[PDB]
């Protein structure tokens, strides 16, 4: 269903962002199960934009071992909170993405929720430079996400193994 009722918090972000350093490639770890991603070995890929933002290519492995990907952008709509981007795909309306934490060598907390009118649609990824994370800092990222109304005890853990992921 994915449709959670009450609309969105506003969680603080990434105060100090750096597009430039967050680039290239983010391994998910955790992910709250939504619509799109009904795979594994889910990465992202942000790549040199000509602009303010950067080029999305998120890439996924599905059950039937096809690989599956979408190309989109994040671009900042207001450059006084660069951690705030918006994700643009194909036809569809914006979707936010907010950086709530990253060190850009380690580690990012993604956050987006959808407004519903009375309901809402949340994405939240816990994502690594790696195809793994310390437990430490997973458990410090699922406080963080857990403290805006994320139930720690939905978010699936994304299979990174080389064995199915190759
Ligand atoms: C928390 C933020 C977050 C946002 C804003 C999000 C949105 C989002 N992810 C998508 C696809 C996707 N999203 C991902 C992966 C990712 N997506 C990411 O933002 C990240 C960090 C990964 C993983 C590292 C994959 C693999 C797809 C393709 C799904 C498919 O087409 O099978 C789509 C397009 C749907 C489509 O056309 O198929 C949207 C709108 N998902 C998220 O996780």
């Amino acid at each position: 269903m994915f449709i959670k009722p009450g609309r969105c918090p506003k969680p603080a972000v990434q105060e100090d962002f750096d597009a430039a350093r967050y680039l290239g490639v983010w391994y998910d770890i955790q992910r709250l199960p939504n619509k799109f991603q009904k795979g594994e070995c889910a990465t992202a890929t942000y790549s040199l934009s000509p602009g303010e933002g950067f080029s999305v290519f998120n890439r996924e492995r599905l059950a039937n071992g096809t690989i599956k990907s979408v190309i989109g952008s994040a671009i900042a709509e207001d450059p006084c909170e660069p951690a705030k981007l918006q994700f643009f795909h194909e036809n569809a309306a914006p979707v936010p993405y907010w950086v709530l934490s990253t060190d850009y060598d380690n580690y990012a907390l993604v956050y987006s929720c959808i407004n519903l009118g009375a309901s809402h649609a949340a994405y939240a990824s816990i994502v690594s430079r790696q195809p793994t994370l310390p437990e430490e800092t997973i458990k410090k990222l699922q406080g963080t996400m857990s403290s805006f109304g994320v139930g720690v005890d939905t978010l699936l853990t994304t299979n990174q193994d080389a064995a199915y992921c190759s």
